[PDB]
DNA sequence: ATGGTGACGCT
DNA sequence: AGCGTCAC
């Protein structure tokens, strides 16, 4: 039977990402609790990215930053940059391209976040175990990676137990069969180090990462031993792993399905899923849930690393919250133009970069009142990369909505806007 | 009043 | 197409 160990993926993310790309750029944010917030007005602002330091005092996103400054008055901010009267995320996107440049080097990666990667080293290592002819595989090769589950069996420092247990690991391998999936994990694990080497030295910022079998495993691995650490998870550590992991913590398990999961089978931990037939699980969450369910409980998953290091999307939002919320046609007009304006800087460069052109412009808006991320989504063509001409387009496809008799104002008035640039061609 | 991103499934 | 879920 299938034992979901034919590939070598991991997943590298970038730690306290915008934190570290605002430490490099000043030296005196470095090794200090710090944080990045967004828009200094209301409550001091929102924070969105927390440095270790300051997590040890309770700081986390979601949290304003005023608020943040109780728990720790010497947090240092930094603030994101605005433009057009918006956060404007152009210097995370900017280094972001960075590391992801850098991760293609070595495999084909996929693209996760602005932060993280998927990256399938199975050809990588196939490679590497042949021009490794014999030869034993030292510690000194992985002098940051943790063995998920060891040390076991018959120190007091954490260093001392990451070795311990890679010792352990080690002295194990069956460095004499190839087609070990453990070795290949292993070597695995040695090229990613390699991998954050060359990031760190070329980048200056710091990641961990995740080597396992597949996409689920290689991020939840990812995240035992962050920052700066990479973790192996085995196929062999998955069964006491998921003995008391609870389901929220897998990915795409975090929300409502996770939830339903959780009450209608009357469990809590990933590993009571096993004592569920296919079948069963298929008919309370659905074919395809519930195949990944059965599939996923016991280590095994089949998404594969998909070749794409762009984003299929080029998108621009603002909210307008509570008493802001835009009540007239001029104020719906310049903001969807500041929207637009930004876009279509970011559509030239995107265009000059990557030899592609957007073809469709989505349009989305919220009204007051209602209570979803989005009321109301219009696609129409976009022909070209004009500000005005885009920002005209939207106002056509969504002028529909102004209830309002009196059409200088605007009802009801609107508390979101969105522009997205979709479905590109080869340019 | 976290806000501003982005991928993908469903019908 | 337009809506919803899930994630960083
Ligand atoms: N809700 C969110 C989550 C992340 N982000 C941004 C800021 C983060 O630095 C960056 C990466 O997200 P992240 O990986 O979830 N967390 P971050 O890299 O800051 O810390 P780690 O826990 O990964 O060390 O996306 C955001 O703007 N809004
Ligand atoms: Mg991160
Ligand atoms: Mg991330």
């Amino acid at each position: 039977m299938a034992t979901g160990q034919d590939r070598v993926v991991a997943l590298v993310d970038m730690d306290c990402f915008f934190v570290q790309v605002e430490q490099r750029q000043n030296p005196h944010l470095r090794n200090k609790p710090c944080a990045v917030v967004q828009y200094k007005s209301w409550k001091g602002g929102g924070i969105i990215a927390v440095s270790y330091e300051a997590r040890a005092f309770g700081v986390t996103r979601s949290m304003w930053a005023d608020d943040a400054k109780k728990l720790c008055p010497d947090l240092l901010l930094a603030q994101v940059r605005e433009s057009r009267g918006k956060a404007n995320l152009t210097k995370y996107r900017e280094a972001s391209v960075e590391v992801m440049e850098i991760m293609s080097r070595f495999a084909v990666i996929e693209r996760a976040s602005i932060d993280e990667a998927y990256v399938d080293l199975t050809s990588a290592v196939q490679e590497r175990l042949q021009k490794l002819q014999g030869q034993p595989i030292s510690a000194d090769l992985l002098p940051s990676t943790y063995i998920e589950g060891l040390p076991q069996g018959p120190t007091v420092q954490k260093e001392g137990m990451r070795k311990q247990g890679l010792f352990q690991w080690l002295d194990s391998l069956q460095i004499d069969n190839l087609t070990s999936p453990d070795l290949q994990l292993t070597v695995g694990a040695v090229i990613v180090e390699e991998m954050r080497a060359a990031i760190e030295r070329e980048t200056g910022f710091q990641c961990s990462a995740g080597i396992s079998h597949n996409k689920v495993l290689a991020k939840l691995a990812c995240g035992l031993n962050k920052p700066n650490r990479q973790t192996l998870v085995s196929h062999g550590s998955v069964p006491q792993l998921f003995s008391q992991m609870p389901i929220r913590k897998i990915r795409s398990l975090g929300g409502k399905l996770g939830a339903s999961v959780i009450e209608i089978l009357g469990i809590e931990y990933m590993g009571e899923l096993t004592q569920f037939t296919e079948s069963q699980l298929q008919s309370h969450f659905g074919e395809k849930n519930g195949s990944w369910l059965y599939a996923m409980c016991r280590g095994i998953e089949h998404d594969p690393v998909k070749p794409r290091q762009l984003p299929k999307t080029i998108g621009c939002s603002k909210n307008f919250p509570g008493k802001t919320a835009l009540a007239t046609r001029e104020q719906v007009q310049w903001w969807l133009l500041q929207l637009a304006q930004e876009l279509e800087e970011r559509l030239t460069k995107d265009r000059n970069d990557n030899d592609r052109v957007a073809t469709q412009l989505v349009v989305s808006i919220r009204v007051q009142g209602d209570k979803r991320l989005s009321s109301l989504r219009r696609c129409c063509a976009l022909t070209r990369y004009d500000a005005h001409k885009m920002s005209h387009d939207a106002f056509t496809v969504i002028k529909n909505c102004n209830t309002s008799g009196i059409q200088t104002e605007w009802s009801p008035p609107l508390t979101m806007l969105f522009l997205c640039a979709t479905k590109f061609s080869a340019s």
